């Protein structure tokens, strides 16, 4: 039979008003003998009718997928708001049913600590810089890099990983060539969190 | 029909010649009319006979999980040897066959730095010591943490992160009162991997 799959907004896009969070509702596994699918979407229990729903489409193991977007508030969905996605389909003995919502739990304010290249990888042609993020929650979050305004891309940002008292901490790594770093060139690791002013730090780190 | 899922040992088990690492074949789905499952074992394709099969343990949806542990040779694993596990049922039309080994490549050896806490960080009751873990292949690896000679307890340990040139790394965290820190106590992370001359290497932090 058909199978659900409900899938959140992007952390970055609830924490900025100019963006347009959106909850997703994707079936699979659509056959043929039942290809119409209905959606019905509520928002804590209560329906709501502004979804966009996409026409079906057939895949290459001939089953078919269909979407459904729903456009969430941002404060809605900080606020904990629970979605729920009800598909409907001929084949289902019963409609299956999805909810998806902000992890439950009082929200705590990321620390954020910028750490130097330790001296014995001064020997390396490229060091790296390292933002400590921890004390957080929910895990939602987002985190960056930049130099003098402009993005550094060679970063790699750990999983948040849960900590002994309840809540995330993760870690960034940034590589820059060692003479980057000798210069005295200014790196800022940048966080992304509800929990946060603004929504948003940024931390610098130098030679 | 009954699943059938197929676990590596844990990185640790391998790497010490003391410790007894084992490969694990876990069976679900398995339904209360006839709970019986036999299992077959091969390494490269040869049978063996050591496996031990452990008492059901019937789950909250009314099914059970069936389990059999092989143990296996530290070189065996390490040398990427192919264990095989053979689950064989009533309610299956034809066996089910798995396969599991050690990741394939060359194991490199990680670098391991220690990070001192923030500038900061200094102002709360607690601090942050950071050992970055990199370069390292294949992932599998385990941290530790100690002082004095003796285990420390407050650390977690982020999972391994896929690099940008195919490596991983990962950095742990151990939590200490930040008056053990002011004192100038040494505090050591520890490593062992497969890549690293005796499995093992240490290095040690302070103030
Ligand atoms: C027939 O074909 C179809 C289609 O496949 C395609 O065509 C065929 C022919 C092939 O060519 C194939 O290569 C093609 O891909 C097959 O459809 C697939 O079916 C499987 C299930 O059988 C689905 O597997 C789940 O995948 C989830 C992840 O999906 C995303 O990521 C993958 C990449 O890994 C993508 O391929 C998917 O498209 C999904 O991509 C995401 O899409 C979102 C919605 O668009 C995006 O979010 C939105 O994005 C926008 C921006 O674009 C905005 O940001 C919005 O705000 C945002 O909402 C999102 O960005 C994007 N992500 C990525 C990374 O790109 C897995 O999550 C899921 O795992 C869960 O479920 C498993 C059980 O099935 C469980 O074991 C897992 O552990 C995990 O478990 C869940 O976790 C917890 C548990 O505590 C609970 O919360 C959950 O309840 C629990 N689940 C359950 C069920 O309990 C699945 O693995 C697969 O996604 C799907 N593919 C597609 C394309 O739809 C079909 O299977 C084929 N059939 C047969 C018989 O062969
Ligand atoms: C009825 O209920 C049962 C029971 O469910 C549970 O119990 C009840 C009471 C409830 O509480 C319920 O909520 C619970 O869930 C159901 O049984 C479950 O069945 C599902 C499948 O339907 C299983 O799902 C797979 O889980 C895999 C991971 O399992 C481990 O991790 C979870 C973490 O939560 C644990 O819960 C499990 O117990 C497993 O834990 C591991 O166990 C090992 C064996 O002991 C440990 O190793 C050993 O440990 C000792 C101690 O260290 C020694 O070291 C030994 O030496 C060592 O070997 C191990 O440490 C331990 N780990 C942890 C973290 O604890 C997933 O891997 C798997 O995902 C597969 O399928 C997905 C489907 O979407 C797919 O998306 C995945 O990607 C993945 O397979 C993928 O396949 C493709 C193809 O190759 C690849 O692309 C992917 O790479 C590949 N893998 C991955 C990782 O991507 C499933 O999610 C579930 O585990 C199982 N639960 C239990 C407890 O057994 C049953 O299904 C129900 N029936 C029905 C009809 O609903």
């Amino acid at each position: 039979g058909p199978s659900v799959f409900l899938f959140p907004p992007k952390p970055k896009d609830t924490l900025m008003i100019s963006r347009t969070p959106e909850v997703t509702c994707v079936v699979v596994d659509v056959s043929h003998e039942d290809p119409e699918v209905k959606f019905n979407w509520y928002v804590d229990g209560v329906e709501v009718h502004n979804a966009k729903t996409k026409p079906r489409e057939e895949q290459y193991n001939s089953t078919y997928r269909v979407v459904s977007v729903l456009t969430v508030l941002h404060q809605d969905w900080l606020n904990g708001k629970e979605y729920k996605c009800k598909v409907s389909n001929k084949a289902l003995p019963a409609p299956i049913e999805k909810t998806i919502s902000k992890a439950k739990g009082q929200p705590r304010e990321p620390q954020v600590y910028t750490l130097p290249p330790s001296r014995e990888e001064m020997t390396k042609n490229q060091v790296s810089l390292t933002c400590l993020v921890k004390g957080f929650y929910p895990s939602d979050i987002a985190v960056e890099w930049e130099s003098n305004g402009q993005p550094e891309n060679n970063y790699k940002t750990t999983p948040p990983v849960l900590d002994s008292d309840g809540s995330f901490f993760l870690y960034s790594k940034l590589t820059v060539d060692k003479s980057r770093w000798q210069q005295g060139n200014v790196f800022s690791c940048s966080v992304m969190h509800e929990a946060l002013h603004n929504h948003y730090t940024q931390k610098s780190l130098s030679l």
